[PDB]
Order: structure tokens, then sequence, then C-alpha cells
């Protein structure tokens, strides 16, 4: 489906903002 908000959704899933990371896309 996505590319790169597949990235960021991947960021989500770790924590979003609520991560430990920056948002990728």
């Amino acid at each position: 489906e996505e590319e790169c908000v597949r990235l960021y959704i991947q960021w989500l899933k770790d924590g979003g903002p609520s991560s430990g990371r920056p948002p990728p896309c």
C-alpha cells in the first residue's frame, strides 16, 4: 500500500510520537 508511510507507520507501530524515534516520512 504505502512505501514511505509504511516506514512511517512502522514508526507508528514502534510508538509514533510516543516512540523514541522522530517520524520517518
